[PDB]
Order: C-alpha cells, then structure tokens, then sequence
C-alpha cells in the first residue's frame, strides 16, 4: 500500500534519473524504470520507488522484473503489474 518514494512514482520521472547511467552496464534504463527502479546516481545502484529495495551489479541478460521478484517478492507494485503468479 505505502509507496517509499512518491517522487519516483511515474516511469517518466524514474527514466529521467538514468541520465548518467553508465553505458557499460549491460541493462537498459528503460527496462529498469519500467520495472519500478530509479538510479541513485552512483555506480549501478538502483532502488524501487515502491518497496525501497536496492539492486546493483547488473549482469548481461538480467531481467529487471525477474530480479525484482527474486529479491523483493512482496513489493506491491511488482505484484500489481506482474501478478502473484509471477512471484
Ligand atoms: C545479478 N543480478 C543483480 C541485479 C543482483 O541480483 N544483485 C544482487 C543485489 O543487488 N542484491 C541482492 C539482494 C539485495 C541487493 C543488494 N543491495 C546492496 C546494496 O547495498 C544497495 C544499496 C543501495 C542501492 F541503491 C542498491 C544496492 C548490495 S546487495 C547481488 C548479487 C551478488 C553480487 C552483489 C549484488
Ligand atoms: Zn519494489
């Protein structure tokens, strides 16, 4: 129910934070932002606007939605978008 970062509630706002995303990181800002993540501005650290979970060390082939569900399966934004079955 409760949203940790209301300023990062829209995907456009989240996508804006990836302005200085390192291009050597092999995961795309558009998929990070769509999966609820915004960039904290250092290294490849991101957080989810809803559950406040953090993820780093993004690997080639990582799916932000799958990684979101692996580590933060009770995130209400995750469940709302992808369904309880996905988690
Ligand atoms: C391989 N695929 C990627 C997506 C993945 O699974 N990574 C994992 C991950 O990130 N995990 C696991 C759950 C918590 C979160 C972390 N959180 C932290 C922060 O300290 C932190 C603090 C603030 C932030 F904004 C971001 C992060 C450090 S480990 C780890 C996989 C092993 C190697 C280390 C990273
Ligand atoms: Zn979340």
């Amino acid at each position: 129910e409760f949203i940790s970062n209301l300023s990062m509630q829209t995907h456009a706002a989240r996508m804006r934070t990836f302005m200085y995303w390192p291009s050597s990181v092999p995961v795309q800002p558009e998929q990070l932002a769509s999966a609820g993540f915004y960039y904290v501005g250092r290294n490849d650290d991101v957080k989810c606007f809803c559950c406040d979970g953090g993820l780093r060390c993004w690997e080639s082939g990582d799916d932000p939605w799958v990684e979101h569900a692996k580590w933060f399966p009770r995130c209400e934004f995750l469940i709302r978008m992808k369904g309880q079955e996905f988690v």
